[PDB]
């Protein structure tokens, strides 16, 4: 049934971020793709290009057309506003739903809701930060390249340049969650990132908490960056959730 596992970068990231775990899951049985989204190539025109979250979210959406079976989507911090957009509209696409250490929203509620400072256990005040706006786009602040990489990337053993970009839209952040229906009927799966301080632990309990009906849930000692600290322990994760997602 689950035929194709589809691994969705975080903002200013890309697909290649995920090199590590893509071989891992694929000698587990699954075809494993790593898309760059919308905005997210190099020479294709960037932030100002990402009209709105179908097309922010259309490279995805076309790997899912050609499957031949069924999908689990995972997200990585922005990522999971994207992964819970395809779910309403592809749920019968989708199998399952991974939230890594993601931005999981109720229906109805943007991402920005747990960006910003609030109550109760919201805001992610190291990455408004080290993360500013230009023009409509968000770019790191490169005057403070060390507080960079121990706050985005201490997990990596500095990443190559293929894993980043410069510019990132804004449209996933002010998009809010269009899930109803039969998209709360796909199984939900969080693996939080305990030593994460982009996403604070207590952030990332408060929007699982916050989200209606029961996620399932999986904690990695982990920063910002499970991915470059610990691809095996994640990628067993995902491959035992697309084993049989209704039962995890």
């Amino acid at each position: 049934t689950v035929t194709d596992i589809i691994l969705i970068h975080g903002a200013l990231n890309r697909g290649a971020c995920y090199d590590a775990v893509v071989p891992l899951l694929e000698a587990r049985g699954y075809r494993v793709h790593a898309p760059d989204l919308t905005g997210h190539t190099p020479g294709d025109g960037g932030h100002l290009s990402v009209v709105d979250m179908e097309h922010y979210t259309r490279p995805v959406a076309d790997i899912l057309a050609r499957a031949e079976g069924q999908s689990i989507l995972l997200g990585h911090s922005l990522g999971g506003a994207s992964i819970s957009w395809l779910a309403q509209h592809h749920p019968d696409k989708v199998a399952g739903l991974i939230y890594l250490t993601a931005v999981l929203t109720a229906p109805g509620v943007t991402p920005e809701t747990f960006v910003l400072p609030g109550e109760p256990n919201r805001g992610t005040p190291h990455a408004l930060d080290l993360i500013q706006p230009v023009d409509r786009g968000l770019q790191a602040d490169f005057s403070r390249l060390e507080r960079l990489r121990e706050v985005f990337m201490g997990d990596y053993p500095m990443p190559p340049a293929e894993h980043f970009i410069q510019t990132q839209s804004t449209v996933p952040f002010g998009t809010p969650n269009p899930m109803e229906g039969r998209a709360l009927e796909i199984p939900r799966l969080y693996i939080e990132a305990l030593d994460d301080v982009v996403l604070p632990i207590a952030v990332q309990r408060q929007m699982q908490k916050e989200f209606p009906g029961p996620v399932a849930v999986v904690s990695l000692p982990a920063s910002a960056a499970p991915y470059y600290s610990m691809p095996e322990r994640l990628a067993e994760a995902i491959a035992d959730f697309a084993d049989a997602p209704a039962e995890y």
